């Protein structure tokens, strides 16, 4: 007895990777509808993303050369932080696995006894293919990495739109059915569960399960279904942003640059820099904010239009009620600092499909994904948490303010293992929520605001294979320096 229909409401990015992941997933076993309007448009913004979305390319059966060209993405191999520490100070967080010498990580080592001032350059490769602007490939499509399961989880760039066009294609191409019209209510039968959804020209919508991709308004798990939503505010006071698409070598890394009252993205594309300013409306009003982020960028932004969002900051309480499933802003959202939106729409229907319901609707299959969801939510909230905390800079109230917040739960006691030993699997928010234990290392060797210790117990250990470590470190990068394309020679020639 199993499900029959879903209706997706919403052509963002969230609608169109569900409806194409269904496919991907089920085949021509269920049928799937997509309604859109064709006057409320997609956010617009949502260019970076997280080592995870590789995979969801590969779950697609797409690869890197027919995608990327068509919308005009680049490589993500890190993200590079500016000012978080202090001013003309930056670091790197590369989507770099650690290196383990005698069951110690380098980065351990390295605090021990520091190599440079940079712990970044001495542990890591990535940060310097990002200063040099390289590719992650060599001109024959090689990943890097083979001439040294990767080490290297990479990420992209690219135009949100041009990707949900392109899965758009892919979901009609497999037969989901594309309704371009406004969904004007929603219908509940006497449970409480939704009927069909009610178009403004097209009829009703039914099926058996419907998928709420409508964005932060939420016009069926938050507006027709009443479920209750969880701030984060109180812990992240970033609420707005004004973004930015300006004219245009493309360095294979998000930045993210620290002012007075949040942070400035800049996005490379292939073609275009995406960026925008992330503050607190408490702090600057969004003229501030605007006049800031067009200082910041400078005469190449002269002309363009600026688009100012208002952010619903935390999570619904539940995802998943009755038949209805949220994903994308419609179930949650925390400022773009790490390039989490996307990932968190992965999630999100990855986990669908593996607790996917039947007729019975066990509600047990709702209970774990709900758990499951908002613990990912949680666990990126305490990690962006940190980075305000950890950050050492004091210059001004925000930035006093960002230390005396209220923290989530548990984070206390796990600040205060991180000053003992750098962070690692056990002594991290200890549920899935895409991080990984090398990612608190990095951010916090970067912030520079705690007082991290090495572990007493090099001091009694052979030093010698920590020395080599960074000696190949050194001799790896002077190799891949020599060898790498940039990525716009590579992207130059693969654009052919
Ligand atoms: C400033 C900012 C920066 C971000 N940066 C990143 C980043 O770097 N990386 C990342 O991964 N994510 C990022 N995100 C998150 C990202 O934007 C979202 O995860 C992603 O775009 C999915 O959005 P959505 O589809 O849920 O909502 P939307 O884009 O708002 O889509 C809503 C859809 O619902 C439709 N709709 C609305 N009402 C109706 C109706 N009545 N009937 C029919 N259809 C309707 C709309 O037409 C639209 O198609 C950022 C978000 C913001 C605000
Ligand atoms: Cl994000």
């Amino acid at each position: 007895p199993m499900l029959k229909n879903v209706v997706v409401v919403g052509g963002g990015t969230a609608g169109w990777m569900t409806a194409s992941y269904l496919t991907a997933a089920f085949g021509d076993r269920i049928g799937v509808t997509l309604v859109e309007s064709k006057r409320v448009g997609s956010i617009g913004v949502g260019e970076a993303t997280f080592s995870t979305v590789r995979h969801f390319f590969e779950y697609l059966g797409l690869e890197e050369k027919e995608w990327m060209p068509a919308c005009n993405a680049t490589y993500k191999l890190a993200i590079r932080f500016e000012n978080w520490r202090e001013p003309g100070h930056h670091f790197y967080h590369p989507f770099e696995r650690q290196r383990v010498v005698d069951g110690f990580p380098l980065t351990d080592w390295w605090l021990r006894e520091p190599r440079s001032d940079r712990f970044d350059k001495d542990c890591f490769l990535v940060g310097t293919l990002c200063d040099d602007l390289k590719s992650p490939r060599q001109l024959n499509g090689e990943l890097f990495e083979g001439g040294l399961t990767t080490q290297f989880p990479y990420a992209y760039h690219f135009d949100a739109t041009l990707v949900a066009n392109y899965l758009r294609d892919y979901a009609v191409a497999r037969g989901v059915k594309h309704v371009l019209d406004d969904v004007q209510d929603v219908a509940l039968d006497d449970r409480g569960w939704i009927s069909h959804v009610v178009t403004g020209e097209s009829g009703n919508l039914t099926g058996d399960l419907f998928i709420d991709c409508t964005g932060f308004r939420s016009l069926l798990l938050g507006k027709a279904l009443a479920e209750p939503f969880q701030s984060y505010q109180d812990s992240l006071p970033n609420d707005s942003a004004v973004a930015l698409r300006v004219p245009q070598g493309l360095r294979p890394c998000t930045t993210a640059t620290a002012q007075e009252a949040g942070w400035i993205w800049t996005i490379p594309l292939f073609d275009r820099i995406g960026t925008g300013y992330v503050y607190a409306g408490d702090y600057i009003s969004p003229e501030e904010a605007e006049r800031t982020l067009r200082a910041f960028v400078g005469p190449a932004a002269e002309h363009a239009d600026a688009n100012h969002i208002k952010m619903r900051i935390g999570r619904s309480n539940r995802h998943w009620v009755n038949n209805c499933v949220a994903v994308g802003l419609s179930s949650g959202f925390v400022e773009p600092l790490e390039s989490t939106g996307i990932f968190f729409i992965q999630h999100a229907i990855e986990q669908l499909v593996k607790h996917f319901p039947d007729e019975r609707w066990d509600d047990g299959l709702r209970t774990a994904y709900n758990k499951l969801v908002n613990n990912v939510m949680d666990g990126v909230r305490e990690f962006l948490v940190v980075h305000y905390y950890a950050a050492k800079r004091q210059d001004n109230q925000y930035w006093k303010d960002a230390k005396t917040r209220p923290l989530p739960d548990g984070l206390a006691e796990r600040l205060e293992r991180w000053q003992t030993r750098l962070p690692d699997n056990e002594s991290v928010f200890p549920h899935y929520h895409g991080f990984e234990s090398y990612s608190y290392v990095c951010m916090l060797l970067g912030l520079g605001g705690l007082d991290l210790k090495s572990s007493p117990a090099l001091g009694l250990m052979d030093a010698a294979p920590a020395r080599h470590e960074f000696k190949l470190v050194g001799e790896q990068a002077a190799e891949l320096a020599r060898t790498l394309p940039t990525q716009y020679e590579y992207f130059a020639q693969l654009h052919r």
